[PDB]
């Protein structure tokens, strides 16, 4: 899969190259180690990619926002608050074949995140072993693919992402356990997003592009209106944002943020407002 590619802004687990069920965990306010994995949000670490430097920001996703650091000039690494400092920078350099990335720092070109046996963490002089190797896992697609979910608002405990009876067009409806409100996630690997597949009619939640911006459910595409990213909150991992591939700016949205049953969703420019929140749950 193209799943776990080092895409900025996507969130990951960082786990050994040699134990797929160990990760990254943020144990404390300053502190990391290799963990048991458990899917809390202190293991799971968004990537922000510095085009300038060719190099990533790596932030938990516990809301401290706090990015791994080289605490130059020793050789242990911690997490701390985000200054912009060289130290906290990271190339990402994956073997395309092994999925194996090394972690180098940019400060210091020379050193390299390494695991220990005791699963600490620090930084190394490069070698050829494998304590120096981690594999990526994107956290929403291990989570989410090929599962059959229900899509609330923020904005209302009690109202779903649902096909509207006898009618395509898409609406806020309350939980009444209907096919109707039941969508399977299926990621694309062409075009690197996913479709979700009302479960009643074997339709897609689409943009339909005109003055309304209504998504509705339609016949499978190639078109890129078909296509979500969907995404966690830039500093939230227990909400989601759900931008559409047609046009990257734009998300799934409640009209007028209004919560009565039949209420349009639609596709609306970015803002992040909680009418543009979703909480995902497999059935």
């Amino acid at each position: 899969t193209n799943a776990n590619d080092l895409r900025n802004n996507e969130v990951f687990f960082i786990s050994p190259s040699n134990n797929t069920n160990k990760v990254l965990d943020k144990i404390s306010q300053s502190e990391v180690k290799l963990w048991n994995k458990l899917s809390g949000a202190n293991q799971k670490w968004r990537l922000i990619y510095d085009t300038n430097k060719q190099a990533y920001k790596i932030k938990v996703m516990d809301n401290t926002s706090l990015i791994l650091t080289w605490n130059a000039p020793l050789s242990s690494v911690s997490v701390k608050t985000d200054t912009n400092g060289d130290n906290q920078y990271w190339y990402l350099l994956q073997n395309y074949i092994s999925r194996n990335v090394i972690i180098r720092n940019y400060m210091n070109p020379n050193l390299v995140l390494q695991y220990n046996i005791d699963d600490t963490l620090m930084v190394s002089t490069q070698t050829s072993s494998s304590n120096q190797f981690f594999k990526f896992s994107n956290c929403i697609y291990e989570a989410l693919n090929n599962r059959n979910c229900k899509l609330q608002t923020q904005l209302n405990s009690d109202r779903f992402l649902s096909k509207n009876l006898n009618s395509q067009i898409i609406v806020l409806w309350q939980w009444f356990d209907s096919s109707r409100q039941k969508w399977i996630i299926e990621y694309n690997e062409t075009k690197s997003a996913y479709t979700l597949k009302c479960q009643e009619n074997n339709r897609y939640l689409t943009w339909i592009q005109n003055s309304n911006n209504y998504v509705e459910t339609y016949q499978s595409t190639d078109s890129l209106i078909q296509y979500w990213n969907i995404n966690y909150l830039d500093n939230d991992a227990s909400k989601y944002i759900l931008y559409n591939l047609q046009d990257t700016n734009r998300v799934l949205d409640v009209y007028n943020s209004q919560i009565a049953n039949g209420t349009h969703v639609i596709v609306d420019s970015y803002h992040g407002n909680t009418n543009q929140q979703w909480i995902i749950n497999l059935i």
